[PDB]
């Protein structure tokens, strides 16, 4: 997009700003330097003409790290406007998506649902009630309570409790 | 479905606001240390600058961390909502064979 | 181009759908919530449990 | 990160109520396939002792 | 802030 290119664009500028503020520094080294080897040879002029190239070059580097600075501001705010867009992007797809699920499903069919289960589970243990009352009438003679106390006292006298 | 797509749309967009946490967190770190290697030297207006620049990382991480953190609870939701529907087809389907 | 493309009451209005869907939604748990512990009583005292 | 925690704890603890609700209704499913397994080999029984 | 800061760090004054 144009946003991606321009994004490269000033990817370039800040970098090329801080070349150029790299390049500026080092001139202003080398200078400093040569103002010292005339000096201690006795050079008033060629001093002040470094001097000079050396704050010319320090404005410079100033003025080129307060651009470059402004630019990655600006960089900054665009690589958010575009995250914004791509989270908008996302959230109108998931409104999408959610629109046609609730168009689809509906509470009161999870309502129906629910009272169904309740009515088939009690429906159920109703059925499993019936069942228990069955099956213990059925099995009552082979398994009087005096033979089954008589045990649980003899095996929890065995193992070493009481009930 | 729709659903699945948006779903890694919204991983990829956290991701992406994390990883540009990181690099707006590293860029701070580089901008602070430039900021020393600066001052050691006696510049005052680098300093300022980095420190602007560091401002304005440092921000923007909070901005993105907040937006992600929405996203998040908003991802969740929705796989609570699929979740949900998931339940819902297997209750349906249990109803269907008690019946 | 975006600008013009995109603008703020597109994301208000979204914003508005989104909180009603997730009113909606909420509304949908908290009944599936009571529902589901209105079926599971029996099978879990209170008593046992403590 | 406080607030995903909280975040990632409540939608854990949701996350296992519905769980053990499923598992409930799970259960009373395997009960009555059980039951029914049963009640058919009663009625066999019951058509052989005829 | 942030310069007094790092010019406690670095041990300078402004």
């Amino acid at each position: 997009s144009n946003m991606e290119k321009h994004l490269f664009n000033l990817k370039f500028a800040a970098k090329e700003l801080s070349r150029s503020a790299k390049k500026c520094d080092k001139e202003e080294k080398a200078e400093k330097a040569k103002i010292e080897k005339a000096i201690q040879k006795g050079n008033m002029e060629v001093a002040r003409i470094h001097a000079e190239n050396a704050i010319r070059q320090k404005n410079q580097a100033v003025n080129f790290l307060r651009m470059s600075a402004r630019v990655d501001a600006v960089a900054a705010r665009v690589q958010t406007a575009v995250t914004m867009g791509k989270v908008t992007k996302s959230m109108a797809g998931v409104v999408k998506s959610m629109d046609a699920t609730l168009k689809t499903m509906n509470l009161e069919k999870i309502s129906a649902l629910m009272d169904k289960f309740e009515h088939q589970f009690e429906t159920l243990d109703v059925q499993t009630q019936q069942m228990e009352d069955t099956m213990s009438s059925t099995t009552t003679l082979t398994t009087p309570q005096n033979q089954v106390d008589m045990l649980l006292q003899e095996m929890a006298d065995e193992a070493g409790l009481d009930l």
